[PDB]
């Protein structure tokens, strides 16, 4: 089976490029990805960054997680992200998403050893 830690790999990394090329980019991310594969996954974010920076946020500002847990983690730096959020029309088979790009901290929850991102929680 996948582990947590390769799941946020499959979901939230993509180190490829550094931001979204157009606004195609979630429609053909979600789909490499096995995002539209069950269902239309509504929202994921894509980080546009090396392994070594987000696995190094586990390293950074410890803060609860939305669940309560406290094994989460916030960027000290800003970082390049790409939202996807499937739009109002959007019905499986045929997902559809809206990109937006941007550059904010990310909170990820980290466990294992190495101690890595499990959980996106957030950006802000
Ligand atoms: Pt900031
Ligand atoms: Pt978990």
């Amino acid at each position: 089976k996948e582990t947590a830690a390769a799941k946020f790999e499959r979901q939230h990394m993509d180190s490829s490029t550094s931001a979204a090329s157009s606004s195609n980019y979630c429609n053909q991310m979600m789909k490499s990805r096995n995002l539209t594969k069950d269902r239309c996954k509504p929202v994921n974010t894509f980080v546009h960054e090396s392994l070594a920076d987000v696995q190094a946020v586990c390293s950074q500002k410890n803060v609860a997680c939305k669940n309560g847990q406290t094994n989460c983690y916030q960027s000290y730096s800003t970082m390049s992200i790409t939202d996807c959020r499937e739009t109002g029309s959007s019905k499986y088979p045929n997902c559809a998403y809206k990109t937006t790009q941007a550059n904010k901290h990310i909170i990820v929850a980290c466990e294992g050893n190495p101690y890595v991102p499990v959980h996106f929680d957030a950006s802000v």
